[PDB]
């Protein structure tokens, strides 16, 4: 019993860490054999980042310029390329440590886990979700770029996130491991905005039915609906829609609990026009939608790594 | 800027993570240097559950009873002991992945992260806190038995906590690395409750500073109380009194806030009275006590 969120162990991507150094500017690094992987901004001084011309700046660069340090052991870089909004620095060593991984870009609604690192060292770990708005609500202080949001699927590390930014609101800004931004994100000191968010429908109904599991069932009703009258009440509220592929994902868990898509679905529908009354699920007073389908699966199921 | 349930990266613990097998019994251990240790009832069989004697049980044993598995390697057991509640096996191998560590016995209100174990496997880690009542909110299956608790400080492990039971409320109980049970409980088969939960005020109040730093200010008001009227409000919503230590503790945020700990005080005793009328406090609508003063000036700083 219980429910928590819950991250996948840390230990394949703390031993990829390194700490990135150009100039004034100190990152993390994602090591992985003969590559360094981190932000391109950490080229970037206070005047640069007002609106920056990369290829410019790491023309001017060397491979000297970059001192990567893995543990107190510097690396020397031989190489340096740009791909998208991330740098990769070739080192002379491949990481003995790099563990089986994949670069994997993730929709929205997906959860990962976080690795923060402050130069070159990994600080903390915690779960987190690709808002529908593209921005990730972290957890960042300076100094965190170049931290990385992972999954593990048997033995294999899923790279999905690095972390460039902070937008005014606090939320977290970032790129695949591809260096391609997940939102309509700009990696300048310039205005952006996260814009409306929504909540994760899918994820919400997964927290309802690991509820059920764990003995909450107070919210359950006779009560079922269409996907369609559902998707109406769902807009209403700022819900993303619920697609047939949602449904046909929660089918498992549906099976273990005996109640239906639909039928949680009314619960749901039920919980947004009327409340939670000063009643809790699973210890919450929100609808919580930072745990997936699998997640609740998984968790409930006890997949090991 | 942002604030989240944050647990410690579980690397070194990971590297620690053990399967030990005694007769029909699979569950997990953590392998320090030449000893595994793990939960005693490991040895228990069906009969061997209400009222075990565990010294005479663990007699009948001998090294090659138990199966200790690091990965695919076997490791053999070459002695055995028992301090307390836990089991120490003697292995002919020392963990080549032995961190910096450190046995530590917790305070309630304390919180460290969890590394949730299946057959010496990692599944997840989270975070959670010694409950007043001295359990533990964890997420556990059948088989997590031997999971340890942590918290790491610059590159040392301090081990506190080591999984053992699930009460019937689904709370966990275990024990420190010294096998001593937090709480009044027993390894034993025999009617357990935990005692009524309260909530963890000083680390109410830490959080409630986290949300001013981080910007979220609604619930702060122009009132200060007196500790002995927080105190004598706060127990009538379950709260753990609030002691001149918690207050000291709390001086550091106080400081970099601006609002003094009996201010803050005023604030919780009118968010107690009025709840949070549709308004979230760091994206939670309920009060969150799983944050310590030390967990809060660490992730905010
Ligand atoms: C200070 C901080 C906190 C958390 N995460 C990240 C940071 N850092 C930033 O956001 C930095 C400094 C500010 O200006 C910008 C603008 C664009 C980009 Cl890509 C990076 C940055
Ligand atoms: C099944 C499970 C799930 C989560 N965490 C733990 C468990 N296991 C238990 O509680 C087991 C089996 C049941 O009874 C007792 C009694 C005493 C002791 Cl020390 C252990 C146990
Ligand atoms: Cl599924």
């Amino acid at each position: 019993s219980g429910f928590r969120k819950m991250a996948f162990p840390s230990g394949k991507v703390e031993g990829c860490m390194v700490q990135v150094t150009c100039g004034t500017t100190t990152l993390n690094g994602l090591w992985l054999d003969d590559v360094v992987y981190c932000p391109r901004h950490v080229i970037c001084t206070s005047e640069d980042m007002l609106n920056p011309n990369y290829e410019d700046l790491l023309i001017r660069k060397s491979n000297h310029n970059f001192l990567v340090q893995a543990g107190n052991v510097q690396l020397r870089v031989i190489g340096h390329s740009m791909q998208n909004c991330v740098l990769k620095l070739k080192v002379d060593t491949a990481n003995p440590k790099t563990p089986k991984y994949k670069f994997v870009r993730i929709q929205p609604g997906q959860t990962f886990s976080v690795l923060a690192c402050y130069n070159g060292s990994p600080s903390g770990v915690y779960q987190c979700a690709m808002r529908p708005n593209f921005t990730i609500k972290g957890s960042f202080l300076n100094g965190s770029c170049g931290s990385v949001g992972f999954n593990i699927d048997y033995d294999c590390v899923s790279f999905c996130y690095m972390h460039h930014m902070e937008l005014p609101t606090g939320v977290h800004a970032g790129t695949d491991l591809e260096g391609n931004f997940y939102g309509p994100f700009v990696d300048r000191q310039t205005a952006q905005a996260a814009g409306t968010d929504t909540t994760i429908t899918v994820n919400v109904l997964a927290w309802l039915y690991a509820a059920v599991i764990n003995g909450d069932r107070w919210f359950l009703n006779r009560f079922t609906t269409t996907l369609n009258d559902f998707n109406l009440v769902a807009m209403k509220y700022n819900y993303e829609p619920l697609t047939q592929d949602h449904v046909d994902i929660l089918g498992p868990l549906s099976a273990q609990t005996g109640i239906a898509v639909l039928d949680m679905c009314a619960s749901l529908k039920e919980l947004l026009q009327n409340g939670m009354n000063g009643r809790t699920i699973l210890g919450s007073a929100l609808l919580e939608d930072e745990f997936t389908p699998f997640d609740v699966v998984r968790q409930c199921s006890g997949v090991t790594f």
